[PDB]
């Protein structure tokens, strides 16, 4: 089994990269992919770019070149549900674009032609992620994550998303693009995002302080999840 | 010299594919790429999917696998400038996302981190396209094309685009994503789009009737442009 890992947090990628044995570096289309073994398990590691196209570009290169059996995609996101707390770990049951709209042609809002309206994470990968997260004393919340190229941090944009996706609990800029690529390659995936801030709530930590803690926690979670998916 | 061709119009792709000599078909990530020679010139041909991620996925596979020296990207688009006429051929001087926004972090509207705010088509490819278009008695209009995953066909969405991009003259759903991928691979490109309808103007032809004519015209234009870039 080969596990593909795509992470948004720079420090998490560095920490994981330094743990890879027999490490090789592939440079393509402006991206760097690290391959080798993480505690004996074959892995392919990439830092995702910002925005849908950049994430899709990298995910496509990783899938085509390395052909992993599953993908673990990590990062951070803004929380949309009031009950979320900074530091919660949202685990995707599905991912949808909040800025795709061809409803004029009969498609569901957020859905693009040729794709499911929502891209579904793999049941087994979800279960494994939740077990690893809980084992690390973190709080997993399963739910819908929406992605778009417009950064959300205002009342208007926030209102639009809640109107279009009442069940969305987290928002960021790359998850759905990565899920979409995985879907086109028929590769099972799971998306995980540490919540950095919660809508309508003043955050105590600065993004930098959040990242210093979340990136380390996330790298350990990934290392545990890689092991779990390899040897149960 | 190897020329990559990515077209949105199904009939144009079929017409060009049937002209390819020594044709081979590559199937990857759910895409089909046709390679061989078009009148003696090496080409790599792909039909683009709908939306930014789908187009990026295919463009990435074509560039990585075939490594063309330049990219010609064709299709149709809605015209934003009142002076445009259905059937005009817009030639991109640059492409920008109309739905990307990280201005909160100091970037220009439409720009994503790590990229130019606008992706610039190659001067020489632009000149060549315009010469081929005029030679075929078509009308080339050089200008900015904006792309987004929300199909535009209302007064509100239209107003937003004109506000954010006063100089935008055409809008569609894939051009900028393809330009973005080309940019990351450092591959020169030119984007061309036949205008199917003009903002605030009732179209006489149905999209289907437009396509039947434009797809044929576009395939001939591409065949001429491929020749021109090969032997002047």
């Amino acid at each position: 089994m080969k596990i593909g890992i795509i992470g948004a947090m720079e420090e998490e990628v560095t920490l994981l990269r330094d743990k890879i044995e027999n490490r090789q570096t592939i440079s393509l289309g402006g991206c760097e992919i690290y391959t080798g073994q993480l505690n004996g398990t074959e892995v392919a590691l990439l830092k995702s770019g910002i925005g849908k196209v950049a994430a899709a570009l990298g995910a496509t290169l990783l899938l085509e070149h390395c052909k992993p059996d599953v993908i673990i995609n990590t990062g951070s996101a803004g929380g949309l549900a009031p009950t979320l707390k900074v530091g919660d770990i949202v685990v995707s049951d599905e991912a949808r674009y909040h800025d795709a709209d061809v409803t004029a042609f009969g498609y569901e809002y957020g859905q693009l032609p040729g794709c499911p309206a929502g891209f579904k994470a793999d049941d087994k990968l979800i279960a494994a992620a939740e077990a690893c997260i809980a084992e690390l004393n973190l709080n997993a919340v399963r739910g819908l994550i929406v992605s778009g190229d417009a950064f959300i941090n205002g009342s208007v944009g926030l209102a639009k998303i809640r109107h279009n996706f009442p069940q969305a609990i987290a928002v960021e800029m790359e998850a759905t693009a990565i899920a979409h690529v995985c879907h086109n390659f028929n590769v099972p995936f799971v998306v995980v995002r540490a919540i950095s801030d919660v809508a309508d709530q003043q955050s105590h930590l600065s993004f930098d302080e959040f990242l210093a803690v979340a990136a380390k926690q996330s790298s350990l979670m990934v290392e545990s999840l890689v092991q779990k998916l390899a040897h149960g």
